[PDB]
């Protein structure tokens, strides 16, 4: 049983805590926690390639994409490893996260430990948008908050 | 990974940016960067086990010690993997870090990616300090600043 964790912070009000749990190597990873201080509605939620916060969330680079695929949603075959969709916030600006994903991992070449989890400004269109950027970033816009994913107890 | 990075943050502000570089998996890791806002003198400098900053630096747990050894200095055979000795701050409160270490790694069982880098209140006695805590923590005191170590470009 591998566990990981991520504290999300940015330059505004957005903060969060996200936990990861993987009972078996190459089993599914349970993702759970809470994010607050975001606008009501969908916010893109991705693992970005680099655990680099040198100059804030920008330093994290593009979506974690070891298999060189196009951008998609977590339930698409054609997706980046880091493509975890959207979290959904209520009128109180709180998003309770409960995700299970079988593409990310906490070991091996799909390993997300030491990379950056990012919550975005706008919704991720899961690559179903009507432009070029949709199959690269999902049009989710700026990075509100982020954190490096670390090994947990 | 051949490169890693860590942004250290703590009250002061204590602020730091530490870079890691490992040419080959069987080689040493070069560690360089800068830490500011600390008192003149020695500050213990360790990799802690968990990359968990849920409740701040305390959540990081003990020194990274995969081999179950006693605390030491980086030049000692008897040391924790996470034992990187001290960084030394001048009167301007800046520590310029330049270390090479043969025991930490950026892959395999001694991998420090996803763990927490911590700069301490006090000097680390490198396990030579004259009490029992010396061979566990080096008597380096409270955790001034920390960050999760991430994969870098
Ligand atoms: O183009 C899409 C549409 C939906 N989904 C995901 O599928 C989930 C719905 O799954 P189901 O309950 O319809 O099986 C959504 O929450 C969303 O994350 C995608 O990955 N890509
Ligand atoms: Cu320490
Ligand atoms: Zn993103
Ligand atoms: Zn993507
Ligand atoms: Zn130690």
């Amino acid at each position: 049983a591998t566990k990981a964790v991520c504290v999300l912070k940015g330059d505004g009000p957005v903060q969060g805590i996200i936990n990861f749990e993987q009972k078996e190597s190459n089993g599914p990873v349970k993702v759970w926690g809470s994010i607050k201080g975001v606008t009501e509605g969908l916010h893109g939620f991705h693992v970005h390639e680099f655990g680099d916060n040198t100059a804030g969330c920008t330093s994290a680079g593009p979506h974690f994409n070891p298999l060189s695929r196009k951008h998609g949603g977590p339930k698409d075959e054609e997706r980046h490893v880091g493509d975890l969709g959207n979290v959904t916030a209520d009128k109180d600006g709180v998003a309770d996260v409960s995700i299970e994903d079988s593409v990310i991992s906490l070991s091996g070449d799909h390993c997300i430990i030491g990379r950056t989890l990012v919550v975005h400004e706008k919704a991720d269109d899961l690559g179903k948008g009507g432009n070029e950027e949709s199959t690269k970033t999902g049009n989710a816009g700026s990075r509100l908050a982020c954190g490096v994913i670390g090994i947990a107890q």
